[PDB]
DNA sequence: CTTTGGGGAGGGGTCTTTTAC
DNA sequence: GGTAAAAGACCCCTCCCCAAA
């Protein structure tokens, strides 16, 4: 859509540039009022502000486990499927989050 | 020794909803 | 009443870090 004035980035989120920009500054505008402890953004806040009122809005399907988080879900769904879902196209291996492929690409040489 | 698994963080994208023109 | 930009809601990713395999 547009580009940053600073790091000459192009963003493609509709809107998104102040956002991006807003992070050059290192200002953390979004502040938790009970625990003091002070955010980049208003969404991270929001996720944040779960842990003191106890929210679980993920729920599962089956199990109806409740988790606060999504990634949370997707692990417990590992616990009924058994299914390690990242693989490595040529080494074969298996990982359980996506940075974990990413790192033995990274580091290692897969073979 | 290296590798793995998870917590917490920041950073971008898409869809929708609000808001300022 | 209409339009476009910003904010929200939620998604995804990787990185730093470190007990635990
Ligand atoms: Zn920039
Ligand atoms: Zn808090
Ligand atoms: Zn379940
Ligand atoms: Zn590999």
């Amino acid at each position: 859509f547009q580009k940053c004035p600073i790091c000459e980035k192009v963003i493609q989120g509709a809107g998104k540039l102040p956002r991006h920009i807003r992070t050059h500054t290192g200002e953390k505008p979004y502040e938790c009022n009970i625990c003091k402890v002070r955010f980049t953004r208003q969404d991270k806040l929001k996720v944040h502000m779960r842990k003191h009122t106890g929210e679980k809005p993920y729920l599962c399907q089956q199990c109806g486990a409740a988790f606060a988080h999504n990634y949370d879900l997707k692990n417990h769904m590992r616990v009924h499927t058994g299914l390690r879902p990242y693989q490595c196209d040529s080494c074969c291996k298996t990982f359980v989050r996506s940075d974990h492929l990413h790192r033995h690409l990274k580091k290692d040489g897969c073979n």
